[PDB]
């Protein structure tokens, strides 16, 4: 492979909030937090005060905070990353990963973004499952099964 | 627990966005689609193709809504921000920038953004980093980590 998938950057209005969901919904673990940056970091982000990676298995994820002045919600007819797509083992863990968004949504030890509940699991014709979610942000995440 | 699978990338522009993939990044199409489910249609409104694109290990759906204007990315709103991917060796990490600038310079592609690649940057580490934009104005970071 010419290249490889490092991570990607998540970009969030409440850091506290995102770092718990994230560790409670996919199990990831603070490899490290930073609150120093340089001057082309500053000039990419304005105003960003803290990174923070997590890692969940394959997957690294760098969470961090800019202004949280307002706490805008994320726009649709715009060009962007639309949503991250995360591959399952089984078609039961697709039960497990919907039982437990909804477990930690009306738990109460979290602030959604939007108040939409995850999709139901569909299947298409060639046996894909699929599920969709969206995280503390309003940012769509696809947990799909594929009979390989 | 789980594995990373694909990257969604929503374009206004998908076949001028396939043509970039492709030649920045060597991408190759692994499937497409026309027909969608009930689904897909309530989650991107206005869907009218989609694409699997494989690099590497990464796999990217690009995908196109109604095309109407060319609407571009919005920063201030939470979003996943940017997608890095790690270079093998350093020299790579100019051969990046360098067919990100051959590619722009051609005028075969239309960008949504003017702004070229940055400077390739050192941290405490070692690691090298840069920041490029695609045609759809989405920033991609190339990355080399010597340990
Ligand atoms: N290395 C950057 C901050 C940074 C760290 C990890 C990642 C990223 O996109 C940006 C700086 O020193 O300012
Ligand atoms: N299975 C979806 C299309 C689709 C495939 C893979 C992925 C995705 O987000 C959407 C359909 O019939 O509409
Ligand atoms: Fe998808
Ligand atoms: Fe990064």
């Amino acid at each position: 492979h010419a290249f490889r998938f490092h991570h990607i950057g998540v970009q969030t209005s409440d850091l506290e909030n995102s770092l718990g969901w994230y560790r409670e919904f996919f199990g990831c673990e603070q490899n490290w937090s930073l609150e120093k940056f340089s001057d082309l970091t500053r000039s990419r982000l304005p105003g960003i005060t803290r990174l923070v990676e997590l890692a969940a298995g394959d997957l690294r994820i760098h969470v961090f905070e800019r202004a949280a002045d307002a706490t805008p919600a994320p726009v649709a007819e715009v060009p962007q990353f639309q949503h991250l797509c995360l591959a399952t083992r089984s078609p039961e863990e697709m039960t497990e990963w919907r039982d437990r968004w909804l477990e930690l949504y009306e738990s109460g030890r979290y602030t959604f973004v939007r108040d939409e509940g995850p999709t139901d699991i569909v299947v298409d014709e060639d046996g894909v499952l699929s599920l969709y979610v969206l995280d503390v942000n309003g940012l769509e995440y696809e947990f799909t099964y594929l009979p390989e």
